[PDB]
């Protein structure tokens, strides 16, 4: 059977999976979970995921709960012996590594940030704050990207792809002025055609973190080529 | 090269990798990073890992900054044919499910309570919100363990490694009595030999939280 994707595109996660359907030509069954609306509690997803979180994918018997896992699944499966999840141990590894810095530390903060502006409105955000705390992690990745061309090594991986959707949408609101080498990056990023994945959900990202934040991005700050 | 160890054992993630190095028995040199005085901020440690976080390996040429993958890592070169990173796909796949839970769950949560004790102070914490955040995290656990004697499946993956140290560390706070699973997990976890190597690091984690809290533990 062919994988199912429990999604709502508005999520850099989910955006980071449907990047990898297309690089890839996979046929997947896509299942809109409406994060808005609360759909995610639903009684039926809630039994298939006790964390109420998109992605999640389906795949025959196999229940997959997180990007990360849902990227490295993928790959196994229709990138077989290929070069986003290569094959030599360190090179894999490495790729690893920033995946687990996506969950760890960039994912986390932008969810920290458009946690508050939900729950408080963006007038009430300490934006300072999380401003530190987002432009910390551009100092991490310039610093990632000063010493090799793309995030994980010399060409993309699934790396590349998990951090990406993250980025345009920590973007959204905070300028990549200052930091070169992940403006170039970005710019190559959105050259490749299956960023055309990302492109919807972020935008309908800032429709609705505008409305329920009462605010506007800084039209200024994203990056677009 | 034997593998290179910066840790901080009061920290989960850290407690995760010695209990697996304990298991498997691997030489590492371990180097002792005081996060409690800033020392991840050393220029050379920066240079080494810009996310100036512990636990991180160095082995040979290979800098890995996350426990998770130090984890994989490991168990990959020093546990070939094992059942803590199992070969077959469906099964590595859950192992790395719930490894990637412990990342956006449950450390997470555990991170968010301990980062208010340390910045606000104990007093001055919103205790019930944390209370419902992890017992949140105590469900979806129990419900991990309606199939299987341990997180991933019948047998002690790297899964239970990483999770059982988090637990332990929220355990000090929020008791297990109410999930029966979750507390027999623990308790099987508890009689391992390698459990061991989780007790120094707890202890001095709640001493060093108790301290900078002004606080202490009920349990
Ligand atoms: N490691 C896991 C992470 C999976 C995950 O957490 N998915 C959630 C959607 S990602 C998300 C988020 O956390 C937050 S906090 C505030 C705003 C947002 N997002 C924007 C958003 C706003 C409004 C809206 F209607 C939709 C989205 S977000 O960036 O999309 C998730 O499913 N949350 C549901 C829940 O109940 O927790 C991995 O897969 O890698
Ligand atoms: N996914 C990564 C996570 C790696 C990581 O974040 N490691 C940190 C230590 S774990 C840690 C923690 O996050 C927090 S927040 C508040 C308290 C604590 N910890 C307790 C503590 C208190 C006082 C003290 F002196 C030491 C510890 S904690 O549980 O130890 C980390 O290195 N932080 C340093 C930094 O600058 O960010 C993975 O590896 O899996």
């Amino acid at each position: 059977p062919k994988p199912i994707l429990y999604y709502d595109e508005r999520s850099p996660p989910v955006r980071s999976c449907l990047m990898l359907i297309k690089l890839l030509d996979i046929d997947v069954e896509l299942r809109f979970v409406n994060l808005f609306k609360g759909e995610q509690f639903q009684k039926d997803f809630l039994a298939l995921n006790p964390q109420h979180s998109v992605p999640t994918l389906v795949h025959g018997d196999l229940v997959l709960t997180d990007s990360h896992a849902i990227l490295i699944h993928l790959a196994e499966k229709f990138d077989e012996g290929g070069s986003l999840w290569p094959q030599e141990h360190a090179e894999r590894m490495k790729v690893l590594n920033l995946l687990l810095f996506e969950c760890s530390f960039l994912f986390r903060r932008d969810s920290d940030f458009m946690s508050a502006i939900v729950r408080q409105g963006f007038a009430n955000v300490d934006v300072a704050h999380h401003e530190r705390k987002l432009t910390e992690a551009y100092i991490i990745m310039e610093r990632y990207l000063e010493n090799s061309d793309f995030m994980a090594g010399p060409q993309l991986t699934l790396a590349d792809l998990s951090i990406v959707t993250t980025l345009s949408t920590v973007n959204l609101m905070f300028p990549l002025s200052q930091f070169p080498r992940l403006r170039r990056w970005f710019t190559a990023m959105q050259q490749l055609d299956a960023y055309e994945a990302n492109c919807s959900g972020l935008e309908k990202l800032r429709q609705t973190m505008e409305s329920v934040g009462s605010f506007q991005f800084p039209s200024s700050s994203a990056v677009v080529t």
